[PDB]
């Protein structure tokens, strides 16, 4: 069971800070019991209000008034996950995640492990599938941003990867494709450097999900304008904080600025 | 399997005809071996090239300069097929299928019948995939253009039996949504009236696939016109001739018009 303490006092609640309200009332969090079983998840503030909910991996910092998401294991998470499931495909119905986000000691987290990805997602465009309950859903992310610790020799960038077809290329629904051509890592996923991260520093990043284009701006700079007009059958939304591919360690993200905006007119 | 001949001179030869030249350019042909098993399909003319294809199924009369198909037993066919495999959510491309048709007596074709559909299919939009190649093809026709024995008493009429969300509810893909409410026969399906069948006389069909409608006009009225937003990834494809869903008898359609016409610009 996930459990809840300001400890007594010393970490902020999320809903008592101006600049996360909004984000948070438009979410549920999302969240693994780190000690519990594989891939476990618990969820709270199923109604976007997050009143009272605080603890050790989900907190805010009273002195930077950073939001801080915790999580250790692989393929644990600790997420806000916003409530809209959004047709990506309209031209008059635009969807906007902005954050301003810091990795701590991603190195360090990575001491111990011995995956193949070490890789910390921090923002994500997930599906949900044809429907808000999920029909033929895509077991894959539209995009994951994440750090990554080595890339062909390219250490400690930010990537988007990008899937690029809405085709299941893994589980039970993917056996008929998961040897074809659509299904290989090189064609399924496009990946784009969003650049080294910095030491100490925060790094804005702003995904504009809608008129079936994928943009994301990194320090203000768009560096991705990508087509989706083949997922546009997909309802989607956005997840923000860490997920691990990565073992034996904790991932620690700061997030200065987490907001979502939906712009939707005609 | 099947054999071409044209009865020393007794049947005309579709290729022949410059009113189907066209279509049967565009196509190919789909056919069962009518004493083969059920379910049984052969496949000629796969470049369009129709020079020669002419059997006592698939023939013109060459009195009347019909195109006849016939076929017999249950769920074997005979269609020509479209081979564009079109966008149906495109507003600059529209895909029309035209055809003037007669269904020649089918109170008798089903006189032995056991069967419980009791129809024939003679005009369809079916889905390839969300790719050429078929991938995550759903086994659910768009349309389906039928002359149906009796539905709720209503005896000897046309239908459209239109499938009315792009979920797959039957075979080893279906399992997790067969038993939902999206799956049962009024909700999966919208079924229009197209009116009581004549007797010794065409009907015209008029089917105009795009703009996220499915239009159909049947001598010339507007009876459907169907919003298909939800069919938006499915790659679409027309099919004309007799298929079977009755048991023990063959049915016969003659069609004094067969067109296609891609209608793409900007
Ligand atoms: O397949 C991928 O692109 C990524 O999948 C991720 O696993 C998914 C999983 O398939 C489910 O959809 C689950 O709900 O969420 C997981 C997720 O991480 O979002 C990871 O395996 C990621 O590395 C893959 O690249």
């Amino acid at each position: 069971n996930v459990q809840f303490s300001n400890q007594d006092g010393a970490l902020g609640e999320p809903a008592n800070y101006t600049q996360f309200q909004h984000v948070l009332t438009e979410s549920e969090l999302q969240i693994s019991d780190a000690e519990g079983k594989k891939g476990n998840k618990e969820y709270f503030a199923l109604d976007g209000n997050f009143t009272g909910i605080v603890n050790q991996y989900f907190y805010v910092d009273k002195k930077s008034e950073a939001l801080v998401f915790k999580m250790k294991n692989d393929h644990l998470r600790n997420e806000v996950r916003v409530h809209k499931n959004f047709r990506t495909d309209l031209p008059n119905k635009l969807y906007t995640l902005s954050a301003e986000v810091e990795i701590i000691d991603p190195v360090a987290s990575m001491k111990n492990s011995n995956s193949k990805q070490n890789e910390i997602t921090f923002l994500q465009v997930a599906n949900k599938g044809l429907d808000n309950q999920g029909t033929h859903n895509v077991p894959h992310p539209l995009l994951r941003v994440v750090w990554k610790e080595d890339a062909n020799s390219v250490k400690g960038h930010f990537w988007a990867m990008v899937k690029n077809n809405a085709v299941i290329c893994k589980g039970s629904f993917g056996k008929k494709n998961k040897d074809k051509e659509m299904c290989k890592a090189d064609v399924a996923y496009k990946k784009y450097d969003l650049g080294k991260a910095p030491l100490n520093k925060a790094t804005a990043f702003d995904i504009t999900v809608g008129n079936k284009q994928l943009i994301i701006d990194v320090d203000g700079k768009r560096l991705v304008e990508h087509d989706i007009d083949y997922w546009r059958h997909l309802l989607s939304y956005f997840k923000a904080g860490v997920a691990n591919q990565f073992t034996n360690g904790m991932s620690e993200a700061h997030f200065n600025k987490l907001e979502y905006k939906a712009l939707e007119t005609k």
